[PDB]
């Protein structure tokens, strides 16, 4: 339950790095 | 309520499935 | 609390909208 | 715990601020 809650914002808080860091991958390529 | 919670934190790991995979479309046409 | 939760994750489930749509902006730009 | 998630939630409404403005970056470098 809510350590499932908690440990998927662990996933959202991972996808918001990939998120950041794959818009920064683009901005390289235009920057 | 929590089971609500957990399957709109299904959504977010859906939207963010097409988040990785339309900036992977983008980064297609510049890479 | 609970009801602060999940009306934040209907913010996300707006901003994941606005995710899609300003990508899609981008896509318009380069597509 | 809920006030663990809610304020995750804190840190995903800023990703979601740094998500509109760092697309708004980069639609800048296109628009």
């Amino acid at each position: 339950x809510m350590k499932x809650i908690e440990d998927k914002l662990x996933e959202i808080x991972s996808k918001x790095y990939h998120x950041e860091n794959e818009l920064a991958r683009i901005k390289x390529l235009l920057x």
